[PDB]
């Protein structure tokens, strides 16, 4: 449907985000049968929302549990005559909500919010019970996809194809918000600029039988433009347009009035224009250079759960290190991260949860794009995730790119058949932004067959790590050669969205061999040397802020160790190399082929 | 091995030089002092010694050199130069005259230098050491080159390819009647020990004592020697003086020997007619800073750790150890499975190339010959040791392609004919289970390497227990042979802890070593356990090695992980030489 983030005005929120819900497992799938919605928690225990249920009890048998978990919470209802709505900003994978024995709504998104209108079903003044059924399972039509395997005892074991651990549960806000019966439930805003001198910001919104008078107030509450109608444009003059450095943000207050009731919604948008020209990524008609991380929503104890201290601290670290950009790696991030990126002018490459469409990253199906794995319904679900992501992050000026999928195996015939309609559909959904598909390493420029449909070429390369293990002299030649081959092929702006190596924070060696910090430094350094002599490399993005948790494997030593920082946010030796490089260059500009 | 009744030339430092342009043999570098040399220490691998990244991985020709004074007291005696071990290949020159060469690596080679040496004046010694491996070296490998002539060596074993001079170099003197060859075989029923001898212009008079010069038998001849009437606890060993008499000079050579006879009966390993149970480690010749170089301090300390942790046996894993380890081994009476450098005969161990392992371009002809040679030398050096109870021809070979059996049968035959007094084995890899292995019948004891719960069924104890159990008792029902598990271990970061007891944590090494021990306890054919590696050790660079192999109970600087005390409780809590009665 339509997605508007709620905000306090003559509108109200009761943060049911309160922790300490009742939590229980359903190892027998008796919950849907035995009507657990009715009343009690049976044999529950205290859990905390937001937060992943896997790491929260230090029980291994819970963290690998694959099935149905039950959340439970009684709450009181203060808003009368207002539309009361129950919003879940994120319930990872599947969630079915119940308000006092009655199914309200359900979702199969994972990292996208879903809400429901509960005005008839509640009465402001008495209690009410909310029971959530959260499913953490992945089959071939989920985004991301997976394979759940039962064995001889019927015990479910979830296997997937991405790297990060499949943290599940309620990860973001659960809120009970309250809006007048004539609401402003959808908005779209597109901005243009000409020579940083003047241009318009077209408006568009959806009401509940009310008219929309829209004003454009300033950063100090000064009206600069008005407008009367459901559509149309409106022009500023000599704007304070949104730059990657500062990030100026106008406050467009929209009004939807009825003959009796009225609703006012303030929506912050910044004037900026993002486009791709040849091999240049232009923000406000200036060629840009991306620097920063591909991070994860990962932490100790809470898993993929959200928390504010992590936001302010992580943004302080990136702010110190000189990073100006990041990419919401492998799933839509919490909207709060994108609000911060909006105010602080942080350019973001947004991505969907489509990751793992690849069976070469080592009882696996034998054809990746057959009916037994990634079929038409996988394509429908992928288009769904695109729809929801764009419908949530469409107005945020910090998003400059949509990324449909991550590292798909494109060698087999049919990858183009699967991905081309999704490129067409995404271009038809949001024309204001470039589109991309992050490229796997074993699909170099001479075997890929998908990168033509996208505006920006994103690359994940690990020459010298997975291949040429320990060889810098050779990985330099290979890396430079394939980079110039991508240039000779597509003449596109090339952002390296992943490049990193594993490093035991504390492992040193005089020989600068793999897994030591000296190898991380020398490796990133050589990669930077190659980066500086390719004209079409419009951005670099290291593989990963900090070490994150992965599934158990013989390649993951307590998870992925390719982070610049540790899981507790401590810098390895390479963090200060990146400090020197990024903070030493001119902001938003590519190095002049050398310092 | 020399004694007397010498000047150990390995003292101090040698001149060391690299040959990147490969000019040495052509420009005759041995006939002069090494131009642009630097000090190097023997014994010790040259790779780790200088903290130089380029020196560590260098593949080519290296040059050692050292002047020495030949003592005046050796006027009319034969002067012999002995290299206890020069890893992979070595060509030795003595003062403008080429004396010797050897492609062994982990076994000694000596040469008579009496003419080329005049005792009293200083002579120079130049050694050319090669660290290259092709398909005819033991272990095998293959070198690759490109533009700029940069040579890059790739091999198929795990441990890092350390090279150089790894053990002492001796310069011993014997009278002109020497005892070049000696053999001794001991028997025991419910006995004695035949003697042997090879000499030049000298007769053989053999006597043997016990504690001190207290002869308790004698014999005059090159056969028989039987008379009056060695344990894994203490290790009682008699002293056998051999005498070679000539008209002018006489020679006396003392050889310690322990009375013992090893034999396999059904599914039991009998040392002195008693069922045994193997406990201990499969270790390595690896250390901080010195590579595979030998050192007495390390031997004393590691033997202290093995004594404390309750180990009674170990296997000289993947190459012949320094013979000092075996002298200590029969001194304190620790059971040793001796093994050749035959490792890496497998193309299936891929971190994630010819087309068939037993083709002509890889493993055929000189490969089989030189393997038989590594056998002949290992046996010709370690035959008399009572601590050696087992022969081990090869380790983890791929026996699935066509032609593996045709390869391994003749080696088993010749090796058995060479030393019939000891059982023989071949440690097979994990990818070849009971239904696919085709060689385990040729050998007396079957050796197993198993990693259920690590490489396959990664992190799942509940099923790896079943697979290990089924595979084990299926082996037992299949061949009805004694099965020693010679490798079972999992990697572990020394300081990584985890409440969930998942992989790489010490809790997972503890819980993973435990389940394997219960499945061990419910199987009658398992005649021993040897946790994979004693200490973490250096390997080649891969994405599966976090600064080497972390499958050690101890770290590289010999510091214990959480499993060291678990195993010290298990091995010393049971009775010595006995297996638990299924619990
Ligand atoms: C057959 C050739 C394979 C080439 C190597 C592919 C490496 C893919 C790297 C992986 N790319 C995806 C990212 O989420 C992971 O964290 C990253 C990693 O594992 O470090
Ligand atoms: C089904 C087989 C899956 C792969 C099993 C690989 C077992 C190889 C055993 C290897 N054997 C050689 C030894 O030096 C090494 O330490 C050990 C290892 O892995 O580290």
């Amino acid at each position: 449907s339509h997605m508007l983030r709620p905000v306090e005005t003559p509108t109200r929120e009761i943060k049911k985000l309160d922790g300490l819900w009742a939590f229980s497992l359903d190892r027998e799938n008796c919950g849907i049968d035995q009507r657990w919605w009715e009343s009690a928690l049976q044999e529950s225990r205290a859990i905390a929302v937001p937060g992943s249920f896997n790491d929260q009890f230090a029980d291994a048998d819970i963290r690998n549990y694959a099935g149905n978990v039950w959340y439970q919470r009684e709450v009181f209802i203060p808003k009368a005559g207002q539309r009361i709505v129950l919003r879940f900003d994120a319930v990872t994978h599947y969630g079915k909500v119940w308000v006092n024995n009655q199914e309200v709504m359900e979702h199969q998104g994972g990292y996208t919010p879903f809400e429901a209108d509960v005005t008839p079903y509640v009465i402001a003044g008495k209690s009410v019970r909310i029971t959530v059924c959260v499913n953490n399972e992945l089959n071939w039509q989920t985004i991301p996809p997976g394979m759940v395997i039962t064995d001889e005892n019927g015990k479910k074991k979830q296997s997937y194809f991405h790297d990060f651990f499949n943290y599940a549960g309620i990860h973001r806000s659960v809120m009970l918000y309250t809006t007048p019966n004539t609401w402003v439930d959808d908005i779209t805003v597109v901005t243009h600029v000409a020579q940083d001198c003047n241009h318009a910001s077209v408006d568009w919104q959806v009401v509940a039988n009310g008219d929309v008078s829209v004003e454009l107030r300033d950063a100090d509450q000064q009206v600069v433009a008005t407008g009367q109608g459901t559509s149309g444009t409106l022009q500023v003059v000599n704007p304070h347009l949104w730059q990657p450095g500062e990030g100026y943000l106008y406050e467009l207050c929209v009004t939807a009035k009825s003959q009796t009731e009225c609703d006012i919604y303030p929506l912050r948008v910044g004037i900026r224009s993002v486009a791709v020209k040849g091999e240049q990524f232009l923000i406000n008609h200036k060629p840009f250079y991306f620097t920063g991380f591909g991070r994860h929503e990962d932490a100790d104890l809470r898993g993929k759960g959200f928390d504010n201290v992590l936001m302010v601290h992580d943004h302080a670290l990136m702010d110190w290190i000189g990073a100006n950009s990041y990419r919401t790696s492998h799933y839509p991030y919490a909207e709060e991260m994108l609000d911060w990126a909006d105010e602080h002018g942080i350019v973001v490459i947004d991505e969907t949860a489509a990751v793992g469409f690849n069976l070469s990253l080592g009882n696996k199906p034998k054809e990746l794009y057959s009916e037994e794995a990634v079929n038409g319904e996988t394509q429908q679900a992928h288009l769904q995730a695109i729809k929801e992501l764009i419908a949530r992050d469409k107005n945020h000026p910090s998003v400059v790119m949509w990324s449909i999928a991550n590292e798909p195996d494109t060698r087999p015939q049919g990858a183009r058949e699967y991905f081309a309609p999704l490129a067409e559909a995404t271009r038809k959904l949001d024309p204001t932004r470039p589109i991309t598909c992050v490229n796997v390493m074993f699909c170099d420029a001479h075997t890929d067959t998908i990168s033509d449909l996208f505006d920006v070429l994103c690359l994940n390369r690990y020459y010298g790590w997975y291949v040429q293990s320990g060889d810098l002299e050779t990985a330099e030649k290979v890396l430079e050669k394939e980079l110039l081959a991508w240039q000779e092929k597509l003449h596109q702006p090339i952002i390296i969205t992943e490049y990193g190596v594993d490093t035991l924070a504390g492992l040193h060696s005089m020989y600068t061999d793999m897994w030591s910090e000296e190898y991380q430094c020398a490796w990133l350094d050589m990669y930077h040397r190659v980066f500086d002599r390719v004209s079409a490399v419009v951005g670099e993005q290291v593989w990963n802020f900090a070490d994150f948790a992965t599934s158990q494997g013989i390649l993951r030593v307590g998870g992925n160790k390719k982070g610049i920082f540790t899981r507790d946010r401590k810098p390895k030796s390479a963090a200060f190399l990146l400090q020197k490089r990024w903070t030493g260059m001119n902001f938003g500009e590519k190095p002049q082929q050398g310092g």
